[PDB]
């Protein structure tokens, strides 16, 4: 009864979250996950500003309306060598990572660790935040409000 949430640096408040290091988050779970970080799914405009501050990943994740990958450097294995906010057009499947937006974060690059999941609710799950530098924070709780996600 354990969930790992791997989180990135924030860029203009936007960050990437993956669950157990594999694509495994539904659209409903993504919204709930961001809410647990006192965050929201980013708008396209928010994500484009994050990109302009240095944000890129090699992973599909939800934003409010689309599934995207922010890309600064062309890479043939990430978003078919595209740059900019690459939008996923055609897929059979529904589970990705997510992006989240925290308005209270610093305006540019914030590569400090995340040490809390402030808006998690009471629950039985051991939830571990895992930073890219390995730094961890664990707590017992839950964040999923839809039964189909559990
Ligand atoms: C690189 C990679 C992959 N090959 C498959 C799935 N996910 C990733 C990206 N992950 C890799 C693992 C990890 C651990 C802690 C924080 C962060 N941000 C990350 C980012």
């Amino acid at each position: 009864n354990q969930i790992d949430l791997n989180v990135t640096c924030r860029y203009a408040g936007v960050f990437h979250v993956e669950k157990n290091g594999r694509y495994s988050i539904s659209r409903t779970e993504a919204a709930d996950l961001c809410q647990a970080f006192n965050s929201t799914l980013p708008t396209m405009d928010q994500m484009k500003l994050a990109l302009s501050k240095g944000f890129e990943t090699c992973r599909y994740g939800f934003i409010e309306g689309n599934v995207v990958i922010p890309r600064i450097h062309p890479n043939a294995i990430c978003a078919a060598n595209h740059t900019g906010v690459y939008i996923l057009v055609t897929s059979n499947t529904s589970h990705y990572d997510t992006y989240c937006f925290n308005a209270s974060a610093p305006p540019e690059e914030d590569c400090t660790s995340v040490t809390d999941l402030p808006n998690s609710f009471d629950g039985p799950v051991t939830i571990t935040i895992v930073n890219r530098d390995g730094t961890r924070y664990s707590k017992k709780g839950e964040y999923r409000t839809h039964q189909e996600d559990i």
